[PDB]
């Protein structure tokens, strides 16, 4: 007895627990489609409107759940449309399987219609990249691709000649290795290295703990170390929410998608504990130029001493190590450094609240995000696009350990807001999901609003319409000699786009319109997707990387101009608080 | 004295006559943007909403004019979004320059934000693919890229570290080699090979001339050879219009994007003259299995004998060679083969007119295309997307040598209708331009309807809304065991999408609505873009590759079913006409 | 009726006129081997000892005859050993087909022994690079590969799963397109452009004609234009021999593999006619910085204005264009520029002759090459390795249009001497063939001396043993601040290496030993290969790019030292001759 090789392939996906997958059919992938069609009760095919959205959504599946995302594209242009999502998966180091259609083996290398050597297309993006040439081994090739994508935390691509999945293979021969999958049991953290790290951290005058998403399991330990030891916390932007934003000694993130207290404290710190962190600005921004001792905890040998010369680098799990530090320390009294940082945070949060709390007038991004906070459930998931929204969401969203947020962290491809929200709702139908996107990024993937409608995925889409590539406009202001170019453009009314895909929607341009529109959207999203198009000003958000508040550092004229432009008259530089507490 | 290297780069583009270029800015390409900004009077930057549209439009520029198209993308995701247009340019062998942003040289290889080794990304698509590393040589690298793209008829990609274009270089050193550019003067066509080819063609009983776009300069000679010698003409789909469609011995194209008379005649022909033709279905469809002698004229040695064993292959220009054949032949009387083919064409065109000429009822693609014909100017340009529209446009558009039509011929990427129309209008502001697209393809690039609005490009967009990937649905009907999957989807109202980008638009779903809506669109398009969303039936167009009309070939039951489904009761098989004239 | 797919593939090779091919067998290519075995009366397999030599020989085949060269390698390491020869073919733009073994389709992607995805290995080097996946289409894929390698003048690679050539396919379906082959059309010169070019050339005060191997069919026209118009000639190194070296207005080549008169004249010229030339040093050496007008003739649009901005560019065949120039000019009187160059060339040739004509004492490269000239037939072929030998052979070999010489022109892979000579003797059994190689380069491919013995290929191998990478030592002298490193090494006695592979050989270290050894070698090579291991001094050849002879440019002390080191006491700078005829050292 026999099975179609394509049926076996789908049974390999099922064995690995793949719930849903994305793509667009074509003749060159119609034999995989045929196998999917017979298996609708167990694996859910999501037909997207552009293959990039399928690839992005597959990456987001893995970001959210840790479970391999799966997408496909038809030969030639279907597969090449996957690229921005495949590169997102590579750079955000999440497991994705991509299946690429190909001409049957009898026509390959004949220069026939939309027939090319597809293997070189995927060689750079992929950890594993093969053209299948045999039906009987095709289940194994798919199984190998999955196992490698997991092991290597990246993209596996298989090009499949369309004849192979329609061939019969022996039913009893193929298997999946999902049953062997497991996670490692690790030794405890290296005892003598962690005692020595702890002493250096505690001997510091101006310590900081600076964590990334490698510390995602360690929020409790981070907050209790901070509180016990009187050591402020700062994070990478993606690590926002691992410790609740409300924690009074959470400084935020550094650089540009950043918060003032974090930049200022980092410049003064004498010892940094760098935990589960691969901050890509470390060298180029000279972040640690002032730092006396640099301590690291990371799971990956490839990261040890990577971002700065490191005094002690412990190769270990973040949680296990932070718990072992906590077990060997006890209460320290409040210090001037602690108090200064607490005061600086309070001043900064008062500034952000002042922006949020306006009640009437021309709409700014700040109030839109307040309105999101007001309708957000405590375990909401945020799919965030790329641009000023990362900066503004990082400052204004009030996250806790119960939330999740995702974006394209390092490749930073625009357009991910829509697909990330699709993936979030497919994985978590009972959780509230937002897509927060700028107009530029929403434009790029707008057609897949129709996918939210088609699959009845009740996403709350919020488009920030400034008629600009605002993040880039600000860059041009900073660097370019000549006039702005390519950064200001003509309006798109996304409420009308939504109507065109048969999604309920609203457009607002005044602060006073927000509460009722957001309450209506909250309610619609109990059953159907909704879109709010928020027409916002072109005001530049405060640049945390170019602060002009300290009269020892900047001219009075520069400070007065900065305070005026950024509504920052009541912000004080960290040096004010350092002086206040005697530093 | 010095010049900024970026300014010199723009002066190289200007020297080569580049009128317009496409892309989206980013920090990693802001120094090229800065140079563009100072040169708005001479080179016109078109800000697109998705970089794929810029790449597609650059390819279309070259398809239309023969002059290198230029696009750019920012580091990482900007550039990877170009791919579908770059592969279109490679496969349609037209010259395109792509500029890719990159991190400055001081941060390359530091694993910083959106910083990667970009060179491997482009290695497969590109004829020339380099990362610039020096400012003083950067003008030369761009000049080299252009000269190679032209010489090699393909894609040149340059990755540009953002620091380089802001560096000063000596003003007097750089140059462009546009002044050296020229086209070759060729020998005349090989005398003895062309006399011998001519004899074999004339000795045939059932000759055909089968040309592609390499014969684009030879329409007059093709038609006069056909008329003088009594030899029917057939073409590749892209070669439609080189000879007017109204010519009574034009059979159409073969395979699927095809016309019945061409498929039927090709199966009977004893001698084929294959001219300027690289038909990719030749081998896989066994097109020439019956052919006794196969004669070829091509300019490219790589094509000689490529598609079939060739009796005589002349390496020469198509026009020069066809004129030399014409100069050595004279009138032949009408033959039975000629008469049979003329009768078959007349029968086929009566069938297509019967579809077009319905006046009321549920709208089909056939009447939409009649309505296009009725408002089309004699020199209109058609940008055609990918799907059933290629099949239907090929049958119904009434083209002449004065028209142009473009699509993604061989890569066949969906989404090209919008960008191709943008490029057409930018090159030919005084010519009428259509974008004919299916709903699937229009969806993929829909956001760049806003670019037509922004640049006041008066395209007539016609969307064929069947709520299907119809071309693929029909494939699944033919091959798939299990139920249709991924090929039927939820409506998008493109009149509402158009309203959202501030474009006038109409939606129609009945035949009787067409005349007034098309007349309004014709008039609007004297000054602004317009969109018609044509809601059409799901009727399958007649499959020219699966004819069931000949009672010696097919069962009576199969013929009756085919005639019913395709409204083909009055079509006769070619054998009827062959018999009528005694063959 | 059926044929094995492998048999059909070999038939495709035969239809395309392939006489011989190179490689080393392995399990992963044994089905092609089986087909070759059956066809050994009609196509000839040459088993090499390292696959790089097969690839290099295939490239050399194409360089010599214009016929596609064919090589193969087994899966994994057999194929990756081809690389240096494949990049040689790419960079020297000659057609080569490379067949790469692969695991059968039933074990591909199983991570079995020697089994990998081979397609990405070849993506950069190859114009065409495919893995075959079907037996019935395999003959076409090979046919396509050959046709594109020719049309695109580069490398085509096909990875062949070993099961496919053992499958039966229909006998009647496959074909080769060899019957349809043609070479690219030769474009013709625009009449008015050629007249304007001519007018500019003839208005020049200090003209030069500077040709490369694109002018290989135009030697008669080049030499007659030079004589009629009184315009000196210079060439790229590879273009040596297109015009006989004897011609008194042949200046040589520029840069380093160069002759003094060419460098000096190029620095003074006001108009250059750059014909069939892609000189890779143009920009980096600032060759044309002071050239007033630059006139170019090339058949490739990718080259026009590449190396300097053109004043007139002609997209046409060199010999047609040069003939059209010649047809519209008449004899001109001598000029001061002409006579200054003629005198400079005599002075230079007298210097080279002085080095060649020593009769006793420590052996130098110069006398070895004189001894080669003394036994060389007028239609000899030279396969030249990479290093100082390019420099010395360029100066001393006395070539004419009847000769051929080849090296790795642009990739410049060492080791090509031995495989190029193998190829030469296979293609030209009745012509004398030399392999001129340094010790470093000969070392790299030494084992394939055995191939010359095995196939009875009577090459005259001459190894220049300095116990150095001399060309690189001289670079370190010029740039490096610290002591020499990696450039001086232990001796290898290549006469003993030759004995080990069963080749007759000689070792010499004194000038007076040369005549008798070279006569013996000439006679041995009527029937069998031979090797001469010439133990030469570590003297640096005169650096034509760093002349120290003109007291207007250089210190007396530096001139003194130059003359002493290079035995150059009798050399004059070009300015001496310019001044004699009334011209300024511009
Ligand atoms: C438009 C845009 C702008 C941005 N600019 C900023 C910015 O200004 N500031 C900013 O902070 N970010 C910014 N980013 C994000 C930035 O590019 C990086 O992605 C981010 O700073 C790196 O975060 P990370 O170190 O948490 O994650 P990763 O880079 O994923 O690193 C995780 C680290 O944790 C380690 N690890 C994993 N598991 C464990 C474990 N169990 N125990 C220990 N170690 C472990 C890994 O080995 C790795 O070193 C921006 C993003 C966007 C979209
Ligand atoms: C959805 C879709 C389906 C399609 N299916 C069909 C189909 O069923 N039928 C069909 O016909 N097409 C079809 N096509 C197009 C098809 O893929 C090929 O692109 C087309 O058939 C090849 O046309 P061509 O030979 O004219 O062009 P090219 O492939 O561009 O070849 C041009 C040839 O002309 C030669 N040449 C160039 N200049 C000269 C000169 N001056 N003199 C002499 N020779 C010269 C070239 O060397 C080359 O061989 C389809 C397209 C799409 C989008
Ligand atoms: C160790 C070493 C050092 C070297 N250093 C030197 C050096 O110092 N000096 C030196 O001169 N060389 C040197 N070379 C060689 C050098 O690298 C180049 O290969 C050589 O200078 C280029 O020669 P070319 O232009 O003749 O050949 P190619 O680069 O092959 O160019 C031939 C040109 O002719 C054109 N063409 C072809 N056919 C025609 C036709 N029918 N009509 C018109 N145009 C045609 C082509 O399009 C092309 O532009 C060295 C080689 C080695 C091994
Ligand atoms: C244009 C752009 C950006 C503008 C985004 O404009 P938006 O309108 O979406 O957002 P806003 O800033 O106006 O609120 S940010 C981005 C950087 C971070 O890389 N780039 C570059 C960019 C360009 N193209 C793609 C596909 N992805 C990218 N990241
Ligand atoms: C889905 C699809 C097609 C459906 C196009 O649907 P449309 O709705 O645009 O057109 P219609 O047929 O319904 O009128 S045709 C195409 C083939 C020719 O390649 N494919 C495959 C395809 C898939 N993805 C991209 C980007 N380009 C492609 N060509
Ligand atoms: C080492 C060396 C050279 C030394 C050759 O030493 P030889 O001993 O062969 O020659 P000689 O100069 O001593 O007479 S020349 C060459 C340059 C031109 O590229 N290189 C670099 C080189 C290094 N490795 C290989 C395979 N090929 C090369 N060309
Ligand atoms: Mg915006
Ligand atoms: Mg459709
Ligand atoms: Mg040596």
């Amino acid at each position: 007895t026999n099975i179609l090789a394509g049926a076996a392939v789908i049974k390999v996906l099922e064995a690995w627990g793949v719930d849903h997958l994305y793509g667009i059919p074509g003749g060159s992938i119609n034999s995989i489609m045929d196998a999917l069609s017979a298996e609708r009760d167990r694996i859910h095919y999501i037909q997207v409107r552009h293959e990039e959205v399928g690839a992005m959504a597959a990456a987001a599946d893995a970001k959210l759940t840790g479970k391999i995302g799966v997408c496909f594209g038809s030969a030639g242009p279907g597969g090449t449309h996957l690229m921005n999502g495949l590169y997102d998966a590579r750079e955000d180091h999440v497991p994705v399987l991509a299946l690429i259609g190909q001409f049957g083996t009898t026509g390959m290398n004949m220069d026939t219609f939309q027939e090319m050597n597809e293997n070189p297309i995927y060689a750079d993006v992929a950890d594993y990249n093969v053209t299948a040439v045999n039906a009987a081994t095709l289940p194994h090739v798919i199984d190998e691709a999955i196992r490698r994508a997991y092991a290597h935390q990246g993209v596996a691509v298989v090009q499949i000649p369309v004849d192979l999945p329609w061939q019969q293979i022996p039913a009893e021969d193929w298997y999946a290795s999902a049953n062997s999958y497991q996670t490692p049991l690790l030794p405890e953290p290296d005892v003598q290295a962690v005692t020595r790290l702890t002493q250096t951290l505690l001997a510091a005058e101006r310590p900081l703990i600076y964590y990334g998403i490698g510390a995602r399991k360690a929020g409790k330990e981070l907050e209790q170390l901070s509180k016990t030891l009187k050591i402020p916390l700062m994070s990478t932007y993606p690590a926002k929410g691992i410790v609740a934003d409300r924690y009074p000694a959470y400084l935020g993130s550094a650089n540009r998608v950043a918060q003032k207290p974090a930049n200022e404290a980092l410049a003064q710190a004498d010892v940094v504990l760098f935990v589960g962190n691969n901050y890509p600005f470390a060298e180029v921004s000279k972040a640690f130029k002032n730092t006396r001792y640099f301590l690291q905890i990371d799971i990956d040998p490839a990261k040890l001493g990577k971002r700065h010369k490191t005094d002690i680098a412990v190769l270990a799990d973040a949680q296990k190590t932070l718990a072992a530090i906590l077990a060997q320390v006890s209460e320290r009294e409040s210090t001037p450094w602690w108090q200064a940082n607490l005061a600086n945070v309070k001043n900064w949060r008062a500034y952000l609240a002042s922006l949020e709390d306006k009640q009437e007038g021309p709409l700014q991004a700040y109030q839109v995000l307040r309105a999101v906070n007001k309708i957000a459930e405590p375990d909401a998931i945020y799919s965030i696009d790329v641009g000023d929204i990362n900066l503004n969401a990082n400052r204004h969203l009030k996250l806790t350990p119960s939330n999740r947020h995702i974006t394209s962290n390092l490749f930073a491809t625009m357009g991910v807001g829509i697909p990330g929200a699709i993936a979030a709702k497919l994985n978590y139908p009972e959780r509230q999901v937002f897509n927060l996107a700028g107009d530029g990024g929403a434009s790029m993937t707008m057609q897949d609003l129709a996918t939210q409608v088609q699959y009845h995925l009740p996403v709350i889409n919020v488009v920030f319409t400034n008629c600009q590539y605002g993040f880039i406009k600000d860059e041009q202001e900073d660097t370019n000699q000549n006039d702005f170019i390519g950064v200001e453009f003509n309006d798109i009314d996304f409420s009308k786009i939504a109507d065109g895909v048969h999604m309920q929607a609203f457009r607002v341009n005044k602060i006073e319109q927000l509460p009722d529109v957001f309450e209506q959207a909250k309610a619609i999203a109990q059953h159907e997707p909704v879109l709010i198009d928020a027409v916002i000003t072109g005001d530049r958000p405060l640049p945390a990387e170019k602060l002009r508040l300290d009269s020892a550092m900047s001219s009075a004229a520069d400070i007065e101009a900065f305070k005026q432009r950024y509504e920052a008259q009541d912000l004080q530089p960290l040096s004010t608080y350092l002086k206040q507490f005697g530093l």
